[PDB]
C-alpha cells in the first residue's frame, strides 16, 4: 500500500493563518510585475498541491482572454471590479477614464492594485453592504473576472453573494462574469466522492493559498457551466441574460431585476 | 497571538510518499522544457512554502551561472554527473562527445533525462557502490553542480557520500561542486534556534518536494561556504584543491588523495 507523507510543522514552528496571496503579488509587482518572479501555490484539502506563475495577475488588456476582454469593453457606469485582485481590470477601466471600484479581501492585494492606481475597498463580497463607503455605488456594472464564475462557491455561497452584489446594484444593473465549460477530469473520481461522502457540490474543490509561513483561509473554488449558473441564479435578484462562449471559456450576462 | 494553520488531508484522501520532482520534470520535458510550464515546490519542514519554474532544469549551457559553465568545459575522462536531475550538464558533455553517466535517486528525473539522450542510473548517491554496474566508471570526473554543495547535507550526511564518490573514483579524480557563499537571511533566526534546540548545524534546512498528491523524503539542504567545505573534507579522501569565484556562487576543486 501507498504511504502517506505526514504533515510539516510543529508547535512555534508552523505555518499560520494569514495573506499569503498578498505577499505573492507583492513580491510580483516588486520586481515588475512579469513572470518569472513569484509564484502562487494552491493546497487543496486532501494536500493536493498545484502553482502558477503570478505574473496572470499583471497580464495587459491584449494578453487577456477574449472573454476578459469582452466583459472590459462593455463596461459602462459605476463599476464595481469583483475579487479585483491585482486590479489588471478595473485598472483597464480607470485609464479608460471610467467610475471604477475594487472590492477584494485580502489586504496585500488591496495594497498592490492601489498602488498601481485602482481604488480598493477591502471586504469580503458578502459584508459589501456593510462595507461599501457611502457615495460609493449603486454599481451599473459588476465585473466577475478571472474565472469569476468560480469565486461564487456552493449554491448557499453563490445565493448570499449575488444577494450582497443586488444590495449595492442600481437599477438595471448587470453582472458580467466569465467562466469555464469544461468537465471534470477524469482522475477527480476520488475526490468527487470524497465530496458526495461530505454532502457536497460535484465539480467543487475546497482550497487554500500557501507561501512562506503563511495559509489563507479554505474557500470553495469550482468550474461552473453555463447551465449550472442559471441554476444558481432560480429565486434570486439575477437573470442569466445571455451566455457567450470563446472556446473552453463563457461569458456570462446577468441582469438584475426590476 | 497568531493562529496556526492546520494541515490538509484525511485517511484515504491526503499526500503520498513518491516521487513529485520526477512529476514536474515530466510535465515540463511534456511541453518543451521552457519556462512557464511546470513548478517546483518545497515545503521546509515548518510548512515554510516556496516554488520555482522548472524550465532551470532545462536550461542551455549559455543560461547556465560561470560556476557551472567553467565545471563543464574542464571534465575530463569518465565522467559521473551526480544529481543530475533532467540531465542538462551530462547532456551537453554527451554532445561534446565525452563518456557520461548520470545518477539521481528520482525514477522520474532519470527516465526524463535518459529521454534527452543521457544514461542515468537510478541510485542514492550513497548506494553508488552497490549500483554501479561493472563496466562504469570508475570516474575521472565528477559534477557536483546546481549547488551541488548544498546536497552535500550534514557534516555525516556529506562524509559519506564523498566516500561513496572515492569508491568508485578513479585515480587522480576531481570533484567539481559549486556552491553559494551568503550568510544567512535575518528572517531565519527563528528556523536556527529549531536547528539549534534538534542539534543541527547553523544554516541547514531539512526541506522536501510536493506535488498534486505526490510528497518527496524529507532531506537536508544548505549554502556550504568555502570555508565550511574545507571543514568537511577533513579525514576524508578527498583534498579541497581550489575555489573558484563568480559573484555569489564558487566552483571547488576537490582532488582525490592518493
Ligand atoms: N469571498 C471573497 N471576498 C472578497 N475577495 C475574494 C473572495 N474570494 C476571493 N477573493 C479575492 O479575489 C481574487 C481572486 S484572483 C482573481 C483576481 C482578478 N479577478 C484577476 O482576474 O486578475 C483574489 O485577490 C482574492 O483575494
Ligand atoms: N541523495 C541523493 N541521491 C541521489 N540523487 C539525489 C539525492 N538528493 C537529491 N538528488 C537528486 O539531485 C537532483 C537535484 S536538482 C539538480 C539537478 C541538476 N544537478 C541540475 O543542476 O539541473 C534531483 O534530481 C534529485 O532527485
Amino acid at each position: 500500500g501507498p504511504v502517506p507523507a505526514g504533515a510539516a510543522g510543529a508547535p512555534g514552528h508552523e505555518p499560520l493563518l494569514g495573506d499569503p496571496f498578498g505577499a505573492v503579488l507583492r513580491r510580483c509587482l516588486d520586481g515588475g510585475g512579469t513572470r518569472d518572479l513569484a509564484f502562487e501555490v494552491v493546497e487543496r484539502d486532501d494536500g493536493f498541491i498545484i502553482a502558477q506563475d503570478a505574473g496572470i495577475y499583471f497580464a495587459p488588456p491584449g494578453e487577456w482572454p477574449p472573454t476578459e476582454q469582452w466583459a472590459v469593453e462593455r463596461a459602462r457606469g459605476r463599476v464595481l471590479d469583483v475579487g479585483c485582485g491585482a486590479g489588471r481590470h478595473g485598472l483597464a477601466l480607470r485609464e479608460a477614464g471610467l467610475d471604477v471600484l475594487g472590492v477584494d479581501s485580502s489586504p496585500g492585494a488591496a495594497e498592490v492594485a492601489r498602488e498601481r492606481g485602482l481604488d480598493v475597498l477591502e471586504a469580503r463580497f458578502t459584508e459589501l453592504p456593510a462595507r461599501l463607503p457611502d457615495g460609493a455605488g449603486p454599481f451599473d456594472t459588476f465585473l466577475l473576472l478571472g474565472n469569476g464564475t468560480g469565486l461564487l462557491g456552493t449554491p448557499a455561497q453563490a445565493r448570499e453573494t449575488l444577494g450582497a452584489l443586488a444590495e449595492v446594484a442600481a437599477p438595471g444593473a448587470v453582472i458580467l462574469g466569465d467562466g469555464l465549460d469544461v468537465p471534470v477530469p477524469p482522475d477527480r473520481a476520488a475526490y468527487e466522492r470524497w465530496n458526495a461522502e461530505r454532502g457536497r457540490p460535484e465539480g467543487f474543490v475546497r482550497i487554500r493559498l500557501r507561501d512562506r509561513l503563511l495559509v489563507g483561509e479554505w474557500f470553495d473554488y469550482a468550474m461552473i457551466s453555463p447551465d449550472d449558473l442559471g441554476r444558481v441564479l432560480a429565486g434570486t435578484r439575477w437573470d442569466l441574460a445571455s451566455v457567450e462562449r470563446a472556446g473552453v471559456r463563457y461569458l456570462a450576462t446577468l441582469r438584475l431585476r426590476d
